[PDB]
């Protein structure tokens, strides 16, 4: 077994700690007088930075690895991106899907990712791949709880029976109920999509996440209901509002009003840096937008947000190996949170802010939570960030369930050198 972590820091504080480890819980949390021994059964920090698992607010686990199947997206639009999915939706088996987002969830352990919001497409009558995730959900449960959402692609009432499909995802068990306002024929459709989501969100108890203008169009404005809507039921924490990168492009007077329904209602926002920047401005020439909705002042605010990766490796993204460091970097430079403060603070928009966001409870390095949580290479959040480190140990419910053996780099001058990059 394993009972103790030596020699770790923690985000904000002095010098060096141990972390007691009891029956896959935190027992107790103590500072050192300084560098300890390696002993047997404990685990070396080796003076990284400890703090709570990585969580991915937004990921399509239903998507993710199939990019060039059958078609690629020419144009790199949100429009065709669903154009080529459903070609490729056609041809979704429960093998194939299981297949695929067993791959991407290992890569995710890998980096050190204990906690997973998936998106699962449920605009079709069989819904294959949500059953298959539901799966899939059950067989990685012991190193990552994953949380899925039924997500209407094609929209709740502009889809043949889109109604009656989401609720039956429900009913075998999806945890979140999802929406895309933006996305139904009129704007009619797309206010009332969301009483019709938030009334199967109350009958099922269930969490809601609205994938909610994504879209450069600055009449886009269906956050206003999704957050008019949480704040009528007091069911804020419980919502979800992904993307708003309309919210970008609006004119300020409206967004100062908007604000303060936003800090009311008390709901969630993602925001998703490396799919964002690769898709909005796609309708402007020059100059060109940025299209990731408005973090440094939702962080001002005090209106919690943060960062999902929200495809690996698809139609959408060609790229990605769910990491959310390099998500997060992407972030801080296209929304300009570059101060040292900021930089080193990012952490939480992977961390805390997400963890708030899918609702958890059991989170955070304190005495008598699970025994949930990674180990950086790093001396703070900003050394971590500027270097890009991998997961030097991810410790879940006390046991370890993957490990980094960090690079090494060695230059050959008059004599042999080890460089580290600090
Ligand atoms: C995609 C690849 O890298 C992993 O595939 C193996 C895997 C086998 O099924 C697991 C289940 C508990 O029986 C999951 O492997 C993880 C183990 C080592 O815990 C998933 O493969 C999907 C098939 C069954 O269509
Ligand atoms: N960015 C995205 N937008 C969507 O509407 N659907 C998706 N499915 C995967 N990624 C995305
Ligand atoms: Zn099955
Ligand atoms: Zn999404």
């Amino acid at each position: 077994a394993l009972q103790t972590i030596i020699n770790a820091r923690l985000p904000g504080e002095e010098g060096l700690w141990q972390i007691h480890l009891q029956d896959g819980k935190i027992s107790a949390i103590d500072a050192q007088s300084g560098v300890m021994p390696i002993t047997e059964n404990s685990l070396d920090a080796e003076q990284g930075l400890v703090i709570p698992p990585f969580v991915e607010p937004h990921i399509h686990l239903d998507t993710t690895q199939t990019a060039g199947q059958p078609n690629w997206n020419q144009s790199g639009t949100l429009f065709e991106g669903i154009e080529r999915w459903a070609e490729r939706k056609a041809l979704l088996t429960h093998d194939d899907v299981k297949q695929r987002a067993w791959q991407t969830l290992k890569w995710q352990i890998a980096n050190g990712i204990q906690h997973v919001r998936t998106h699962v497409d449920v605009s079709d009558a069989t819904l294959t791949a949500l059953k298959a995730m539901l799966e899939v959900k059950q067989e990685v449960a012991p190193w990552i709880d994953l949380q899925i959402v039924a997500f209407p692609q094609e929209g709740i009432l502009s889809y043949p029976n889109g109604e009656a499909l989401l609720e039956e995802a429900l009913r075998l068990g999806a945890d979140v109920v999802g929406a895309i306002p933006h996305f139904e024929f009129t704007r009619e459709y797309g206010v009332e999509s969301l009483h019709k989501t938030f009334a199967l969100a109350q009958k099922y108890d269930r969490l809601i996440d609205v994938h909610c203008d994504e879209i450069d169009d600055e009449q886009s404005r269906f956050v206003e209901t999704v957050a008019a809507l949480a704040h009528h039921e007091g069911m804020g924490a419980r919502v979800t509002a992904s993307h708003t990168t309309a919210m970008h492009s609006y004119n300020g007077a409206y967004t100062s009003r908007l604000f303060r329904l936003l800090k009311m209602s008390g709901i969630n926002f993602v925001a998703n840096p490396l799919v964002n920047i690769h898709l909005q401005g796609r309708f402007d020439t020059y100059p060109k937008r940025r299209g990731i909705t408005r973090v440094k002042e939702m962080l001002e605010s005090g209106i919690n947000v943060c960062f999902g990766h929200d495809d690996v490796f698809d139609p959408w993204y060609p790229l990605g190996t769910a990491n959310m460091l390099q998500v997060l970097h992407m972030g801080l430079h296209v929304c300009q949170l570059m101060g040292y403060g900021q930089i080193n603070d990012g952490l939480n928009l992977i961390t805390h802010h997400s963890a708030r966001t899918l609702n958890l409870q059991d989170y955070g390095i304190a005495a008598g939570n699970s025994a949930n949580l990674i180990i950086l290479p790093a001396e703070n959040g900003f050394d971590a960030l500027r270097r890009q480190v991998p997961v030097r140990y991810s410790v879940r419910g006390g046991k370890v369930i993957a490990s980094t053996q960090p690079a090494q780099t060695t230059v050959y001058l008059e004599q042999p050198e080890a460089i580290d990059y600090k």
